[PDB]
């Protein structure tokens, strides 16, 4: 996260590391057995990371529960991140409380002009590099479809949203792939591509969440 602020331990109690020997993604924990993530996260050896704060220091509220099944969205396109969306299954069920709980699917699409919350571990700076090891937010809006096409033209599908700042200084960032953005205690993105972080013009992309609702309640069910 690039202009954010520091979240405050298990503040996002919903916020999960991604972790293969080191944290490489983000996601969000949907039940006691589910995480939703980008697809463009996908490997082998996951183990999911609940309860985290700082992510290189064991503070006393994490559950670490290895992913036993990852489905890659069947439409999932590496080259145009179309579909950037995937389940993970947990081996054993979470257990649930205050710093660890599960964040709503939408009912609803939401709409340009919401503020959202953003939030990872991913790098902090525009230009060069510092990763922080405590999780980062943002507040930031969703973006108009026409702004959102304006700026990455022939890019933008109907599984696409832009929100941050077109002024630049606030974006999510390399490393924040695959975490959440929450509007009104619903998941409505996941965090999926960009131009650089923070870069006039060129405003994060998220997966749009409610277009894959059935898709993951019916994966669930069957899983
Ligand atoms: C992570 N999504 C983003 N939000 C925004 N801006 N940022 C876009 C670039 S981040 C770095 C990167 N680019 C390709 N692969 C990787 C890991
Ligand atoms: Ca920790
Ligand atoms: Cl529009």
């Amino acid at each position: 996260i690039v202009g954010g602020y520091t979240c405050g331990a298990n503040t996002v109690p919903y916020q999960v590391s991604l972790n293969s020997g080191y944290h490489f993604c983000g996601g969000s924990l949907i039940n006691s057995q589910w995480v939703v993530s980008a697809a463009h996260c996908y490997k082998s050896g996951i183990q999911v990371r609940l309860g985290e704060d700082n992510i290189n220091v064991v503070e006393g509220n994490e559950q670490f529960i290895s992913a036993s099944k990852s489905i890659v969205h069947p439409s999932y396109n590496s080259n145009t991140l179309n579909n950037d969306i995937m389940l993970i299954k947990l081996k054993s069920a979470a257990s649930l409380n205050s710093r660890v709980a599960s964040i709503s699917l939408p009912t609803s699409c939401a709409s340009a002009g919401t503020q959202c919350l953003i939030s990872g571990w991913g790098n902090t700076k525009s230009s060069g590099t510092s990763y922080p090891d405590v999780l980062k937010c943002l507040k930031a809006p969703i973006l108009s479809d026409s702004s959102c096409k304006s700026a990455y033209p022939g890019q933008i599908t109907s599984n696409m949203f832009c929100a941050g700042y077109l002024e630049g200084g606030k974006d999510s960032c390399q490393g924040d792939s695959g975490g959440p953005v929450v509007c009104s205690g619903k998941l409505q993105g996941i965090v999926s591509w960009g131009s650089g972080c923070a870069q006039k013009n060129k405003p994060g992309v998220y997966t749009k969440v409610c277009n894959y609702v059935s898709w993951i309640k019916q994966t669930i069910a069957s899983n």
